[PDB]
């Protein structure tokens, strides 16, 4: 069953990943909408783009509750700090297609993008991380 | 073997998280042209271009590996699924490269709806593999 968590673990952290860049996909998708006209639907992609950051960051906060050991707690601590900084950013972004402004847009499109990129290394060493500590129980 | 269900884990997370950068690299170039960032417009499609390139080389080699009766049919889901989603994200650049917002606007629930579906297959296939 602790076998059980390390994988409950890197499922949130997958997860999580995967819907902040949908997020990111969503506002700039939903901008591109907005500027053909479409606001009805670039409205329903900035909900959506809230909805999946604010869910990667309940699953990170989730993942924060269960690790317990030195080595993850930190990495995981440095990811949900990392992720705010990046939800921060999106918000931006969102609020940039509000305001149908591209000047506003790229402005915090590149902090979004440096963020996402500390994410997705961070990720990558939880991964290591929980799958070590997974294959040590096994031995 | 158990070896072999790590490998499958990570072709399949990271052909997920390729695929949908590939799409956000795209959207985001269009709107760099739209302001008239037409050279980093260019890095953007580039990488759009490799991620869907490197993702598809990746679904492939795990629908090939997926042999076992109880994945062979989600695997083929899979990518079935992403072929679809793939196809969404050419229309994506090609909207791009002919500068038309209707067009782009007419794939992104393409995209979009088979993304939501792969990130839930995603889920079906990890929990599958977590049975060892
Ligand atoms: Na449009």
């Amino acid at each position: 069953t602790e076998l059980d968590q390390t994988a409950h673990q890197s499922d949130r952290l997958n997860n999580a990943l995967l819907m902040a860049i949908r997020s990111s996909a969503n506002v700039s998708s939903g901008f591109i909408e907005q500027l053909g006209g479409h606001d009805e639907s670039a409205g329903k992609r900035m909900a959506l783009s809230v909805e999946l950051n604010n869910k990667s960051q309940a699953l990170v906060d989730e993942f924060v509750e269960n690790a317990r050991e030195p080595a993850l707690r930190g990495l995981a601590t440095e990811l949900q700090a990392t992720f705010a900084e990046y939800a921060k950013a999106v918000a931006g972004q969102r609020e940039a297609t509000r305001q149908r402004s591209l000047e506003q847009y790229f402005k915090v499109n590149s902090d979004a993008g440096n963020a996402m990129g500390r994410l997705q290394t961070l990720r990558q060493q939880l991964v290591t991380t929980l799958s070590e500590r997974g294959q040590q129980i096994m031995l």
